[PDB]
């Protein structure tokens, strides 16, 4: 019923995705001289270095919120793949997969001890 302890799991969540070599495309901001036309394609821009900056400034309520942020990560290499078998998009499959199933007890733990400290 810890209502905080959802951060240091996360700061631990991502030192995990950041030694994962399969990170490596998604741990620093699009690079617009590599991709051109990135941000005629993907709104909104996002990255592991931004996402534990982010947690780091006290800037997530929640884990819900770090989630939406990584899944957006997740989303644009999606949007932004040429082909559903390419090397960086195949990254992120196994990145998602990976950091899912970690963060399942995350959220379960955080909306757990938030329901018991309003019942
Ligand atoms: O510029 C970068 C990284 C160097 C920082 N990114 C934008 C393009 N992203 C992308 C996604 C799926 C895909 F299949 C190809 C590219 C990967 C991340």
């Amino acid at each position: 019923y810890d209502i905080q302890a959802w951060k240091k799991q996360c700061e631990e969540l991502l030192n995990l995705i950041f030694q994962c070599e399969d990170s490596e495309p998604f741990r620093q901001p699009v690079d617009l001289l590599e991709y051109p036309d990135y941000r005629d394609i993907i709104d909104t821009p996002m990255d592991f270095a931004t996402v534990r900056e982010t947690l780091e400034a006290g800037n997530y309520e929640s884990p819900m919120e770090l989630c939406k942020d990584v899944r957006l990560i997740f989303s644009n290499s999606k949007a932004y793949t040429p082909s559903k078998r390419s090397r960086i998009y195949s990254m992120s499959l196994r990145l998602s997969a990976f950091f899912e199933e970690h963060i399942s007890s995350v959220l379960s733990d955080y909306k757990s001890a938030l329901r018991f400290h309003k019942r």
